[PDB]
């Protein structure tokens, strides 16, 4: 039997099989009655769909059907950890899941919610189906990386690829600089479904591809969106949030900046997280009435 990386059979779990034959672990939060809309939650690099439990519960409380999967190489899905043949795999697999749910809830609007790399995936998914999605909620989306970090990575990648230097990595995710909430940092660090390994050069190249593709997509974007961004984001530079506001053609676009907040706004200090939940609730409520 095909099993998760934790050895649990997929036959016992909600799942899908992607176009490459890989099992992806799925998660669903359905309201008791007819949903008003569907919303797909797109997690980021190194994490998984279970990080979004409370936000998903809030959205299902608004009578949306919330759905997600662990991207290939993440969480309880198959694949070598935190690698991908090409970044578009993630987009393709989101569209598979979206298409399979929409046909069983025909006529319902579909939203996207994404954080960080998951926000890049949401942008590229909406740009691939222009006019299709009802709206997108973006939490610190990967639009422009920290320029020092990105430069460092490009230099390292050239040494590995071009000068064949072995076993080099620019390092693992450092959660301590991604939230000011120390309790959330500790919870993340001990989550058994995250990836704590050093960044592989092949995956960093796909993240660079993502940023390049997002840049080309921004003028095609017409989807309504809410963009939430912290001013002290060490990973997704706030300049990218301003770029997205400027270059998207969407007629319905809103930015909220959280002064002093770090990258993971939905796992930040309680005043920030509570605001993030409130703002998402009101934005989605107003667009699902
Ligand atoms: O919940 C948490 C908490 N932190 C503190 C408290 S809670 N999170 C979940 C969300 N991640 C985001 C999601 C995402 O796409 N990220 C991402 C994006 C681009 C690059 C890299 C990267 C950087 C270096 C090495 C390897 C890699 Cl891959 C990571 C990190 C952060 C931690
Ligand atoms: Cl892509």
């Amino acid at each position: 039997p095909r099993r998760t990386p934790q050895s649990i059979p997929y036959q016992d779990l909600p799942h899908l099989v992607n176009a490459d034959g890989q099992y992806l672990f799925c998660r669903y939060w359905a309201p008791t009655g007819t949903p008003k809309a569907l919303i797909f939650v797109s997690h980021g690099a190194g994490e998984h769909s279970g990080r979004y439990e409370e936000l998903a519960r809030m959205l299902m409380g608004l009578d949306l059907l919330v759905f997600a999967h662990d991207h290939v190489g993440h969480g309880q899905s198959e694949g070598e950890r935190m690698v991908v043949s090409d970044f578009h795999v993630f987009v393709r697999d989101v569209l598979q899941h979206v298409d399979s749910m929409q046909k069983d809830y025909p006529g319902l609007p579909v939203f996207l919610l994404g954080h960080s790399m998951g926000g890049a995936i949401a942008i590229l998914t909406a740009a691939e189906r222009p006019g299709h999605f009802a709206g997108m909620v973006l939490i610190s989306p990967l639009v422009l990386a920290n320029p020092e970090s990105a430069t460092t990575f490009k230099v390292l990648a050239a040494k590995v690829l071009n000068s064949v230097l072995p076993n080099l990595s620019s390092g693992p995710i450092d959660s301590s600089v991604l939230s000011r909430n120390k309790t959330e940092v500790d919870i993340y660090n001990s989550d058994p479904l995250i990836c704590r390994a050093g960044l592989k050069v092949c995956f960093g190249i796909q993240l660079l591809n993502a940023v390049s593709r997002v840049e080309r997509a921004l003028p095609k974007l017409t989807v309504p969106f809410l963009l939430l961004q912290g001013s002290a984001d060490r990973l997704c530079d706030s300049k990218g949030a301003y770029l997205l506001m400027e270059l998207a053609k969407s007629q319905d676009k809103t930015l909220k900046i959280y002064e002093g907040a770090y990258h993971v706004l939905h796992k930040e200090l309680p005043e920030v997280t509570n605001s993030v939940f409130h703002e998402i609730n009101m934005w989605v409520s107003q667009r699902t009435a």
